């Protein structure tokens, strides 16, 4: 059985001949509404959120974490290092590489915080501490975004992602100074202006994290705060069938103008 949202939902799924997954959290009630909430998805770089939030949690019992230097050598480079690249034979502290990775999409910098955190494995056991059963990464950048059609790797659902990114930044899953960075890196975000974002009252409050891939794979998870009510959490997931694909940044900002209505 379906509500008017998600027939919406799956309408402007069908328009767009791809696979959309949907899953909202409204704070002021603990309710949820889902579209392919439980599907698996390629997360792309909305997984630089998790890796973020680990080095965050590290940084709880070691104070000065976020503040340590980590060289940058050439070799470290890959397919988009805007931040990066202007410290090769440098340094970024793991703070410069959290707000690079977030804020700028670097996937260098993604790679600094996978490495940190031991690798892949390390940034999925952090997930399972907070209580998170179903994020996996298995690679680093850039093949984590490979998003083929079937392969489990690098994959979330909409419903588990959500539930961790209100756990992160609205709950209690990082101490408070913690959740206050990553609230506050999520709400500068450079990438996100047609995404989510697009699709949302202006006056509203929003960080988020968006992320892209191969099957034109357009992702974006966001923490929004409307004008004089309790907080939202949103994921939009959007995948399609063939390897070359255009992105579809608009068909998530579609996903959460029908969302918004009536909030
Ligand atoms: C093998 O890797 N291929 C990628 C890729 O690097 N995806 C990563 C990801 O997510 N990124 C973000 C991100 O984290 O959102 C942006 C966003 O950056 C900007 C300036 O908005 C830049 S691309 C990078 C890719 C991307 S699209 C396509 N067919 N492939």
């Amino acid at each position: 059985q379906t509500s008017a949202v998600q027939q919406k939902l799956a309408a402007l799924e069908k328009s767009s001949g791809g696979r959309l997954g949907v899953a909202l959290i409204d704070t002021a009630d603990n309710t949820q509404v889902l579209y392919r909430g439980d599907e698996r998805f390629p997360m792309c770089g909305t997984s630089k959120v998790m890796a973020a939030a680990a080095v965050l949690k590290q940084s709880e019992t070691q104070k000065q974490l976020l503040n340590q230097p980590v060289e940058i050598k050439p070799a470290d480079l890959v397919n988009y290092n805007p931040i990066a690249e202007k410290h090769v034979n440098g340094t970024m502290t793991l703070a410069e590489l959290s707000a690079a990775a977030l804020q700028y999409s670097d996937n260098t910098a993604m790679n600094k915080l996978i490495a940190q955190l031991g690798g892949p494995g390390g940034v999925t056991a952090f997930a399972r501490a907070i209580g998170d059963e179903t994020f996996r990464l298995d690679r680093t950048e850039p093949t984590l975004n490979t998003a083929i059609p079937g392969d489990p790797r690098d994959t979330t659902t909409p419903r588990a992602m959500a539930q961790t990114l209100r756990q992160l930044t609205l709950g209690h899953a990082l101490g408070e100074t913690q959740r206050a960075q990553l609230v506050t890196w999520l709400k500068g975000n450079t990438t996100g202006a047609a995404s989510i974002r697009a699709g949302l009252p202006t006056s509203w409050t929003v960080g988020d994290k968006t992320g892209a891939g191969d099957y034109g794979t357009t992702n974006d998870i966001a923490v929004i705060w409307p004008q004089g009510r309790a907080p939202l959490v949103l994921v939009t997931y959007f995948t399609q069938p063939q390897q070359n694909a255009e992105s579809r940044r608009d068909v998530l900002a579609s996903a959460a103008r029908i969302i918004a209505e009536g909030l």
